[PDB]
RNA sequence: AUUGAAAGUUGUAGUAUGCGGUCCUUGCGGCUGAGAGCACUUCAGGAGUUGCCCGCG
């Protein structure tokens, strides 16, 4: 069994890295697999080995791209683009990342950065965040990009959301 | 003196104004507590009895 981990951050996030793990697994196959609650960390059992869970996330992200390029720097109305991206500049920056995401996964090779997560994945987040005295200039928040982009797709694939 | 320390989810606001439970209406007309009827029939205030007794204008 993968027994895959995941990442500690924000029982909100974490819920939506750790449940569009599933999503990007189902794509690929992996039969007979479970999610076991940690209160936050939200691990996986699954039987996959990584290169079709790739194979998984570039395909779910792969539909994500061709529902983007369907309206339109291109800004369209959909839940990862503008229904949910409350902020203007995140209409345009989470589409340039999903695709630098593609283009890094579909060539073999892992991430090398790391982004800054908006509200709407998670509300606990924000600008600034009170150190000892005061905040810091920026956003002290910041998270991996496979692990962004995961919970990008799974919250746009389960979640369900009115404006 | 606890990642706590400072902090109104705050101030101003009428469901209010005019709006008939209203106009017409017989508890109305006819009606014998009436006809027959002995307080009637028998009846003694009744039976006894010295104004009594003496008398010179």
């Amino acid at each position: 069994f993968n027994e895959f981990k995941t990442p500690q951050i924000d029982p909100i996030f974490d819920l939506y890295v750790a449940y569009g793990y599933v999503v990007s697994l189902i794509r690929g196959g992996a039969k007979e697999a479970t999610l076991i609650p940690h209160g936050a960390s939200y691990l996986i059992q699954t039987d996959v080995s990584n290169e079709e869970f790739r194979h998984g996330l570039v395909d779910a992200l792969s539909s994500m791209l061709s529902l983007h390029i369907a309206l339109a720097k291109l800004v369209s109305d959909a839940d990862f683009s503008a229904g949910a991206n409350i902020n203007n500049v995140y209409w345009d920056s989470v589409p340039r990342n999903l695709e630098k995401l593609m283009k890094d996964l579909e060539k073999k090779r892992s991430v090398k950065g790391t982004a800054t997560i908006p509200i709407t994945l998670m509300p606990s987040a924000g600008k600034y965040m009170l150190k000892h005295f005061g905040v810091q200039g920026g956003n002290p928040i910041k998270v991996d990009l496979l692990n962004y982009a995961l919970a990008w797709v799974g919250f746009h694939y389960y979640t369900p959301y009115i404006k």
